[PDB]
């Protein structure tokens, strides 16, 4: 019920790993969206299509502000598209590469909005996995939303750089919903220090820092966010809060913008 003559294409938006995204327009009602392509071929010898069908289930029936709209899907010969809310203001990726770190305001505004996002995934027993600054987009007002859920699946459950994962899913470990909030503080502290707590020149002294939970906060991070980052970036996956803690810690209400 969907075909590539009913969209004129654009611009590329980003690059994916199987296929870019590409700026497009519904012909018939003249709706700007996002077309995600994939290559049948690419997908086939790494053998994922599994997750794509994992993706598309469970993006079409997520509905938040602070998540990124999945309108359909269809295919040809070799390609999958994938129909997508369009995000104007890029990634998270782009604008931290651009004022190099964020602001408290910035940075506690981000964290409600992915706090917010992923109460409504983990209330549906969904956990995102990848939640990187390259999956993080930004809407016509600068608000987060939350995009690529080719990695989530249903929570317990047991390929890129690890910088986001938790100990418990880089040694194979069984993971849930708390997974979600190691990334958060891996994202808050990022956000502060424009790079991840974890950065390496290898993937092999990434995953001993990970295993080890060994990080260090430049001076420029105050007692408020180093308490959260640390409270967040616990090895024990019981030891971490709650997605309702967070949104409470005085730290976020204190410098978070509320709407
Ligand atoms: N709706 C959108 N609006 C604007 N840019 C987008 C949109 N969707 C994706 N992009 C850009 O295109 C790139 C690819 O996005 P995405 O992460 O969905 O692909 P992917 O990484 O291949 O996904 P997967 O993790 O399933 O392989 C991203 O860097 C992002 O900046
Ligand atoms: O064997 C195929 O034709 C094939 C189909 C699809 C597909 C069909 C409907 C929805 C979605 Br999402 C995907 N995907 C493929 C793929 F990813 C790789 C190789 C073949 C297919």
């Amino acid at each position: 019920q969907w075909a590539l003559e009913d969209f004129e294409i654009g611009r590329p938006l980003g690059k994916g790993k199987f296929g870019n995204v590409y700026l497009a327009r519904e012909k018939q009602s003249k709706f700007i969206l996002a077309l995600k392509v994939l290559f049948k071929a690419q997908l086939e010898k790494a053998g994922v299509e599994h997750q794509l069908r994992r993706e598309v289930e469970i993006q079409s029936h997520l509905r938040h502000p602070n998540i990124l709209r999945l309108y359909g899907y269809f295919h040809d010969a070799t390609r999958v598209y994938l129909i997508l809310e369009y995000a104007p203001l890029g990634t998270v990726y782009r604008e931290l590469q651009k004022l190099s770190k964020f602001d408290e305001q910035r940075t506690a505004t981000y964290i409600t909005e992915l706090a917010n996002a992923l109460s409504y995934c983990h209330s549906k027993r969904v956990i995102h996995r990848d939640i990187k600054p390259e999956n993080l987009l930004l809407g016509s007002a600068g608000e987060l939303k939350i995009a690529d859920f080719g990695w989530s699946v249903h929570a317990p459950s047991s390929c890129g750089t690890l910088d986001y994962l938790p100990p418990e899913m880089i040694e194979g470990r069984m993971h849930d919903e708390k997974v979600d909030l190691w990334s958060l503080g891996v994202l808050c502290y990022e956000f502060l220090v424009g790079k991840p707590p974890f950065e390496a020149n290898t993937y092999q002294e990434t995953y001993k820092r990970i295993s080890r939970v060994e990080f260090t906060f430049p001076d420029f991070v105050t007692e408020g966010a180093r308490d959260l980052i640390s409270r967040l970036l616990k090895h024990n996956p019981s030891q971490r809060p709650m997605l309702r803690e967070v949104l409470e810690h005085p730290w976020i209400t204190a410098n978070s913008s509320k709407p």
